[PDB]
């Protein structure tokens, strides 16, 4: 009766991206139970993440959705929650976890050991983002969240980044209606205009031994200097990087 | 199956737990494996001793201090000593005339390396070559290799008639010849950039013995992605978060 952990990650074509796929698929290749749930920001599924996804052996689902003329991947990972709605029903019995994973963050293998049990949503320290070394939730001696441990509007309802969290499938499923609000929202607003709907402070479940642990890293790779390709390029277009 | 000697030196720095752990999850996958990891440090530190003791990997865990004098300016590239320890090491551990199959790759832990990658490197007499994701300047090098399977050049746009116009990352060495050749080490200074590679290389083989790998270089199997400095500017001068809290 092991939960499946629904991995959802949007992506978009830019140099790095199947270095990022890579490493993330070699992480990924640990977790039992895994569904990795590909939305890229494209007019139609690429040959390039196609193959990749096909080559690996993982369970997968490959979605598209583009991003007309917003946080980057609220689009894709809107259609993925909706493509869980329409094909898991509402009074499922199969179990599950949903986890909205960016392709760039780095993260250990008992982050996913960690938010497999997860009954409502889980919570936990995020490293690298709101310009500290880390943000995590607090928690109090009887185990429950209480606030956020954050220097950028530590009120807001839900102060946590988009890879410190999961939820149970069964809550996406209930809240049909829920998604991530891409419309008027304050920057750093948009984990809570979802998990406002799902789930209360007082009920979520942290991890990471009462959020005292750094299990998920926010790490950006730095955008590669290709000045001697030329106007012209050097290197074959036909070779995939 | 011949290891693979995987040679990684590191540093401590706020990133570099992470690239450590997603550097580990990799080589986790892959058979006979040994990870050297060679900190510039003077001591052992906890936190690659704990990483590296909970990965389950074979590893042997060396350090070496890069002088302060060394990192500054008013050249030396970065894990030089390092590398260069791990060398002595493997000479002081292995007997010249060894035999025992083995392979050494000098990985930084902030590359991108596939598994394919390995199994590539896995087979090497000599030296073996393939191409490299963002390396100068460009979106990859590569050996170029006549049609005898021979490497004849380099596809680069810098200084691509040096000896080796490729990238730490682009090749591996069997242990044997590294054995054999006791004294072949990376040049500590005076280091022309982008010539260090070529420095151990020609110590170790010519052009006509490199052995060209990744579908005889054709395929990028492995990338040279560095990652951004995390921004702190919220901890202020006091720091906000707990320093003994690892990350």
């Amino acid at each position: 009766a092991l939960p499946t952990i629904h991995v959802v990650t949007p992506t978009y074509s830019r140099p790095v991206q199947k270095a990022e796929l890579t490493r993330m698929a070699n992480t990924l290749l640990h977790v039992p139970n895994l569904h990795w749930l590909v939305v890229e920001d494209a007019p139609r599924r690429t040959p390039l993440t196609a193959r990749l996804l096909r080559d690996t052996g993982l369970n997968y689902t490959h979605l598209h959705v583009e991003t007309p003329r917003i946080p980057r991947g609220t689009m894709q990972r809107n259609l993925a929650l909706r493509w869980l709605r329409e094909t898991f029903p509402r009074n499922s019995s199969q179990p599950g976890v949903v986890y909205f994973a960016d392709d760039d963050n780095t993260y250990s293998l008992e982050l996913f050991e960690e938010m497999r049990s997860t009954r409502r949503v889980s919570v936990w320290p995020v490293a690298f983002v709101g310009g500290l070394r880390y943000e995590a939730p607090r928690v109090n001696g009887a185990g429950k969240v209480v606030r956020w441990k954050t220097v950028f509007d530590p009120h807001r309802p839900f102060a946590i980044d988009m890879a410190g969290f999961a939820v149970n499938l069964r809550l996406i499923l209930q809240r049909s209606q829920a998604y991530f609000k891409l419309r008027g929202v304050k920057g750093g607003y948009q984990e809570s205009s979802l998990l406002r709907e799902l789930v209360t402070l007082n009920d979520l479940e942290p991890k990471a031994a009462n959020c005292t642990k750094i299990l998920v890293w926010h790490t950006r790779t730095e955008k590669p200097v290709l000045v001697n390709e030329g106007k012209k390029g050097f290197t074959d277009p036909s070779v995939e990087i």
